């Protein structure tokens, strides 16, 4: 299993080009199985997460071809049974199901997998076919949606905020038979992105973005072009970069309305922040953070995929600050290896209380999963001595190229095939 070793302290600072979403590529590429006519999807990450993706189409009877962006040709897909072994290595695997059964009549998909940070189940999908007429079983391991014609537009309440229930949703209603209407719909920016995909395709959504969401259904979706937008966490991680190092950074190719609530914290911190159309920078003035308050929620709220990164940032910063999850039931284990490279924080239930510090000291640490992963290589970045973060192909599922971005920013970092 690959480490990364990085030899601190580094400041972080300089420029970073941004690269398409993980999140909004990801849904769009599995959106992409309703297309009849070829597609190019643009901006598309170099991810591990997106080559899982291409393989799992591919078995379905897609054709895939990619660079920076991704075609897709999904006219002779004949296979509707997702293999267990792509399934189960991402989460995004669950939205093959609903496209499936949408414009085939039929599909089957394993339980997903994906960041180990809680129990994930997947039965608000499941909730949302069925509102649109699906019969869903489980056997033999299988989650299986069939329908005999078109499944039938609904006025679906969902009684949870699901990021994943909304794209499945939505992207299955595309196909149904007259008008689907979701309420409480989940409003990130990678919902709006894949909503607006689909309607490049033909699709009739409005509402992406907000709390409801409403779909007129046609009869099949053709082709065309569409180019990712940018990913926020990737820009968000790289802005907390900054500000845990002394550091300014410039994000290029970046989307300044999907961060409010991260830059709003960010000021807080004591960041200078300053933005444009298409970039963000960030001037901490070689100054440390202030701790902050941080409570997780469904955008446009502070996003739970930035947690571990703004632990990181508390447990540096001058004070004592606060970070609370409140999406995901196991999303702190990052917090014990911090501890060993120096950090004081307590946990109370789904709360960590920081007490910062002014200098984290290297260590051999690991976290299990994508996210947690690049805050201990970050945390690497800032700390006296050598760190070395292992099995950090987590990082892989969601970051391109981060060893070149991150040295290009200062950075002594190296990738090691150890033990
Ligand atoms: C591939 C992708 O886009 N991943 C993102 C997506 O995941 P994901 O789509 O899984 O996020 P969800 O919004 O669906 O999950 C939010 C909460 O709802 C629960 N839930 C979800 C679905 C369901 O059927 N039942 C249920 O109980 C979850 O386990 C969690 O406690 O949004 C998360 C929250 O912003 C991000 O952190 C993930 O990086
Ligand atoms: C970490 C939560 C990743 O984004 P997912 O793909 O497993 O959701």
């Amino acid at each position: 299993m690959d480490k990364f070793r990085v030899q601190g302290p580094t400041r972080l600072q300089g420029e970073v080009t941004i690269s398409g979403a993980k999140n909004a590529a990801l849904p769009i590429l599995f959106a992409a199985l309703l297309a009849e006519e070829p597609v190019e999807i643009q901006n598309v990450p170099k991810l591990k997460d997106i080559d899982t993706t291409m393989k799992l189409l591919t078995q379905l009877g897609t054709k895939v071809e990619r660079x920076g962006s991704v075609w897709i040709d999904a006219s002779n897909v004949n296979n509707f049974s997702a293999p267990y072994d792509l399934v189960k290595t991402m989460r995004a695997s669950i939205w093959a199901l609903g496209p499936l059964v949408a414009r085939f009549g039929q599909g089957q998909v394993s339980l997903p997998g994906g960041c180990a940070i809680g129990a994930r189940p997947v039965d608000l999908h499941i909730f949302g076919l069925e509102k649109l007429g699906a019969e869903i079983k489980l056997e033999e391991g299988y989650v299986k949606a069939s329908v005999n014609g078109r499944l039938k537009g609904a006025h679906i309440v969902m009684d949870k905020v699901s990021v994943g229930a909304t794209v499945t949703i939505m992207s299955a209603a595309t196909l149904a038979e007259g008008t689907t209407i979701i309420e409480n719909a989940a409003r990130e920016p990678e919902i709006v992105d894949t909503a607006n995909f689909l309607v490049a395709l033909g699709a009739k959504i409005s509402g992406q973005g907000t709390d409801r969401i409403t779909i007129e259904g046609v009869e099949r979706l053709g082709g065309g072009v569409y180019r990712v937008l940018p990913d926020r966490i990737e820009t968000g991680t790289f802005l907390v970069a900054a500000a845990i190092s002394g550091g300014k950074i410039v994000c290029r190719n970046a989307q300044p309305d999907t961060l409010d609530a991260v830059l709003a914290k960010l000021r807080e911190a004591g960041a200078d922040i300053e933005t444009g159309e298409d970039w963000i920078s960030l001037d901490m003035h070689g100054k440390r953070p202030k701790a902050v308050t941080v409570r997780t929620a469904p955008h446009p709220a502070f996003p739970t995929d930035m947690q571990a990164q703004f632990t990181l940032l508390n447990l540096v910063a001058e004070g004592t600050g606060v970070i609370t999850e409140t999406i995901f039931e196991n999303r702190f284990m990052h917090v014990p290896e911090l501890i060993r490279m120096g950090a004081h924080a307590e946990i109370e239930s789904n709360t960590v209380i920081c007490h910062g510090v002014e200098k984290l000291s290297g260590a051999q640490v690991m976290a299990t999963d994508l996210r947690a992963s690049a805050s201990l290589v970050l945390a690497g970045c800032i700390a006296e001595g050598t760190t070395v973060v292992d099995r950090i192909y987590h990082i892989d599922r969601g970051y391109e190229r981060i060893e070149d971005k991150l040295r290009a920013l200062g950075a002594n970092i190296e990738r090691v095939k150890g033990e």
